[PDB]
C-alpha cells in the first residue's frame, strides 16, 4: 500500500498523441498486432455469413452462396508469417519441421510441375492487372486517370519502387489485390486434381462435387483444427512463409506486404463509430484466409499422408476440410497425436448415419434424388438471428435474402427430414422443424422478417 | 446436382414463429445454449474492463480504484455444462466419475480446510426473507423493500419458500423475487468458499485495486520465483469431467437439488427470450446473475487445477491468487514432475509460466507485478500495450460512458507515473512483448485522459 509519487506528463497536443501511438503500433509491427484487426475481421466475415460467402461475394477483389452461421475467431496468421520472415532474414527445430510438413504438402497434396516456374518467376502485378481493377470499381475513364496518373507504362510490371510506403494506396490496394488472385492461381496449378478449395466458388458448383463423389455409406473424415492455434505456432509460420515463397513471394514481394499491412497498423486513432472494413482490410483478410486454408492443407497431409494423395475428393477452405472414403487407424491418430497433442482431432463421419459437417453445414443425402449436397445449419442460423442490431433497412433485406434461400433448402421434399435427424443426432436436440417453420415465416417478408429485431 | 421440388413452408403469425423459436431453446437447454449469451458476457466484461472491475462494481449484487484489465472477455457458457452434467448424473461414464473425484480430493487436500464440509452438508444454501428485502432495500429503497416484501407474503426472518417464485418455471409476477435469490446464492457461495480455502489461497471476488496491493507487497519480494498455470486455451466449459467436477464442489458447498432446480429453471427461461433482439444487448440482473455464477465455477475450477498440478506446492506457497481464469502462485518452480503431471491430465491445454519478480514479470488480470524501484514494494500496474489495443475500438457517441472511460484511463496512468514505476514498467513492456519501449505511449495516454475535450480524439470527429 506505499507508492511512489505520480507525476504525470503529456503531450500539448492531443494529436500529438495520436501520432504517437499510430507510430508506435505502426513501428512494433509484426512483432505485435492489435486485436482490433481481427476482430474486424471477424464483424465483416460474421456480416457476410463467413468465408466461403465473403470470397464468392468479393466486392473489391473477386476470384446463393455457402453461407455459414458459425461465428468467426480469426486470427493473424499474416502477423506470423512476417515475423516468421524477420526471424529467418538457433531454432533449427523449428526448420526442420516446417521443412517436414512442407515435404508432406507436396508428396501428399501436389503435383511437382510448376515449382520451378514459380521459382524464377516471383509473382509481379502489370499495369494491365490494376487498371482493370480500378476500371471495374469506377468505369474505364476513371482507370485511365488512373494509370496515368501513376504514370504505369502499357504491358509492364508496376515498379515496386512506384508506391512503397516504408498517397498511392489505391496504386497498393489493386497491387496486393493481384497477388491474392495470383496466389489463388498458382496454389490451385500444384494441388492435385482430386483435393479441392473453395476461393471461388458457389454453393451449385459445390454441390456438384459433393453430388459426384459422396454416396449413401461413404466414410468421411475431417480434421479439426479449431483448437489448434496455429497462427501463434512457430512452425506453421515457417511452413507458411516457405510455401508462400515455393509459390513465388519473393524477398521484394515480402517487403511490399509488410511495408502495406504495417500501415493498416498504424490507422488505430481515431476510431470512428464502427468498423471502416478497407479495400486494404479485405487484402489482409484475405491473405490470412489463404495461408490459414495451405496450413489446412499441411495438416492433413501431414496426418492422412497417403490417404489424402488417393482420397476421390477433398475439400479445404479456411480451417474447415472434409476427405471422402478416409477413415482413422490408430497410426492415423498416434500421428496426429505426437505431433499436435489434442489441439488437432481426427472425426469419423458417414453419409447417412453420422453426417459430415462442413462449413457450418451438413452434407447430406436427399431422400428422393439419393444425391448428396450441403445443407446449412439451421440451430446455428437460429442462434445467429438473436443477434441485437440497430437499424439497417439495406442490411435487413440482405438477411432476409439469405434466410429464405436457405429455408429453401431446408424444405427441398428430400431434405426437411434428414435435416432434422442430423440436427438431433450432432446436437441431441428435439425435432427442428417447427424452427425451420418459423424461420420461413420471417424469411417470406420484410414485414414478418421485423419481428425478429422487434419494436423500436 | 440434382435437388429434390422444394415446398417452402412456414406459419401466418410471426409473433407465433417467434414464440416457437423461444420456446424450442427453452426446451432444450442446457443441451444447448445459443452463443448470443456468452457473447452479452464478453461485451458487459469489456464495458467495464474485465472480471475484478466488474464484480468489484457490481450493480445489483454486490458485497477506490478497481482492478481493470485491457484483455478481451472470451466467455464460455460453465454453467451450461455443470447443468449438463446435472442432468447425466439424474456407469459407461465411470472415468469421468472417477477423475472428477479424483479432482475434488486435490481440491480439498492441497486448497482448502477440512473443518466445513460437514456444516455445508447437512445446511444447504437457502435465502431469506431479511436478505431479498436488504437487496431490493439498496436497489430502491426502504419504502420499495417493504412494498416489496408485501407484494410476496414474505415472513421475517424466515427462508424464502421456492413455491413463491417458482411453479419448475419461474412465476413471472415473481420475477425480482427469483433474481433477489439468486443474488443471494452468490454471495453465500463466495462466503462458503472463502470458509474453506486456506488462508494463503485467495479470490478477488471483492477486492479493490488497493487492497490486493496490499497483499502483494506483503508477499512478493524481489527475484521471488512466481508460477502461472495458464488455462486460456483450456476449453473446461465442455469438459465432462470438469463440469461434473464443478457440479460436485458446488453440491458440497450446500448447492443441493432444489436449489440446481431452481438455478436450471431461471437460467433456462433466459434462453427464452432469444427474440426479439432487440437494438442492443439488454444486459440486466438475471444475465448478471448467470454471468457471477460462471465466473464464480470457472474460479473454482482455476483452483482445481492449480491443486491436481500443483500437490503441496500449492499448499505451502505463501500466497496464491485466483479470480476466473488468472492465477499467480508465490515461490513456486516447474519442474519435471509438475509438467508431466500438466502434460498427463490435460495434454499441454494448460500452460505452466515461471515468472521472477524484477526479471521477467509475473503476469495477472491484464497487469504486471512490480517491484517499485523507490518504495521496493511490489504491485500490479496494469498493461499499457493491451489498454492502446483497447482504446482502438471503434464506438458510438456516449457522453456518460466516454467520461467513465477517460476517468478510469485517469487512474491508470497515475499508476504508471509514479516515480518509481514507469521504468520498470517500460522495461517489463519490452520483456513480455519484445517492442520497443513504451514511455511515449504512456504520455499519449495521459495527453488524452486529461481532458474530455482531449479524450474526444480517441473517437475522433
Ligand atoms: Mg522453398
Ligand atoms: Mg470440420
Ligand atoms: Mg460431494
Ligand atoms: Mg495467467
Amino acid at each position: 500500500p506505499l507508492y511512489s509519487s505520480s507525476v504525470p506528463a503529456n503531450y500539448s497536443d492531443p494529436q500529438f498523441a495520436v501520432a504517437v501511438c499510430n507510430n508506435y503500433l505502426h513501428e512494433n509491427y509484426p512483432t505485435v498486432a492489435s486485436y482490433q484487426i481481427t476482430d474486424e475481421y471477424d464483424a465483416y466475415l460474421d456480416m457476410v455469413d463467413g468465408t466461403v460467402a465473403c470470397l464468392d461475394t468479393a466486392t473489391f477483389c473477386p476470384a446463393p452462396n455457402i453461407r455459414s452461421a458459425v461465428p468467426s475467431a480469426m486470427q493473424n496468421t499474416l502477423q506470423n508469417v512476417l515475423i516468421a520472415a524477420t526471424k529467418r532474414n538457433r531454432e533449427l527445430p523449428t526448420l526442420d519441421s516446417a521443412t517436414f510438413n512442407v515435404e508432406c504438402f507436396r508428396k501428399y497434396a501436389c503435383n511437382d510441375e510448376y515449382w520451378e516456374e514459380f521459382a524464377r518467376k516471383p509473382i509481379r502485378i502489370t499495369t494491365e492487372f490494376v487498371t482493370a481493377y480500378v476500371a471495374r470499381l469506377k468505369g474505364p475513364k476513371a482507370a485511365a486517370l488512373f494509370a496515368k496518373t501513376y504514370n504505369l507504362v502499357p504491358l509492364q510490371e508496376v515498379p515496386m519502387d512506384r508506391f512503397v510506403m516504408d498517397a498511392a494506396e489505391p496504386l497498393a490496394t489493386a497491387y496486393l489485390c493481384g497477388i491474392h488472385r495470383e496466389l489463388v492461381r498458382r496454389l490451385t496449378a500444384v494441388l492435385l486434381p482430386n483435393i479441392h478449395t473453395l476461393f471461388d466458388m458457389s454453393a451449385e458448383d459445390f454441390d456438384a462435387i459433393i453430388a459426384e463423389h459422396f454416396k449413401q455409406g461413404d466414410p468421411v473424415l475431417e480434421t479439426d483444427i479449431a483448437s489448434f492455434d496455429k497462427s501463434q505456432d512457430d512452425a506453421m509460420a515457417l511452413t507458411g512463409l516457405m510455401i508462400l515463397e515455393d509459390l513465388g513471394v519473393d524477398q521484394p514481394l515480402l517487403d511490399l506486404i509488410e511495408c502495406a499491412f504495417g500501415e493498416i497498423s498504424s490507422t488505430h486513432l481515431p476510431t470512428g463509430t464502427r468498423f471502416k472494413f478497407g479495400a486494404m482490410m479485405k487484402s489482409g483478410m484475405f491473405l490470412t484466409l489463404f495461408v490459414n486454408t495451405v496450413l489446412n492443407v499441411v495438416i492433413a497431409s501431414r496426418v492422412l499422408e497417403e490417404r489424402l494423395k488417393t482420397s476421390r475428393c477433398a475439400a479445404f477452405i479456411g480451417d474447415d476440410n472434409i476427405i471422402h472414403g478416409v477413415v482413422s487407424d490408430k497410426e492415423m491418430a498416434e500421428r496426429c497425436a505426437t505431433w499436435l497433442n489434442m489441439e488437432v482431432k481426427i472425426i469419423d463421419a458417414v453419409i447417412g448415419e453420422r453426417p459430415p459437417y462442413f462449413c457450418g453445414g451438413f452434407i447430406l443425402q436427399d431422400s428422393v434424388t439419393s444425391t448428396a449436397c450441403r445443407v446449412a445449419d439451421p440451430l446455428k442460423r437460429l442462434f445467429k438471428l438473436g443477434k441485437p442490431l440497430p437499424a439497417d433497412d439495406e442490411q435487413d433485406e440482405d438477411r432476409r435474402r439469405a434466410l429464405l434461400d436457405e429455408t429453401k433448402a431446408w424444405f427441398r421434399v428430400g431434405i426437411t427430414g434428414t435435416l432434422a435427424v442430423a440436427v438431433t443426432t450432432r446436437y441431441e436436440v428435439d425435432n427442428i422443424t417447427p424452427v425451420l417453420l418459423a424461420l420461413r415465416t420471417f424469411a417470406q417478408s420484410k414485414r414478418a422478417f421485423q419481428a425478429i429485431r422487434g419494436e423500436i
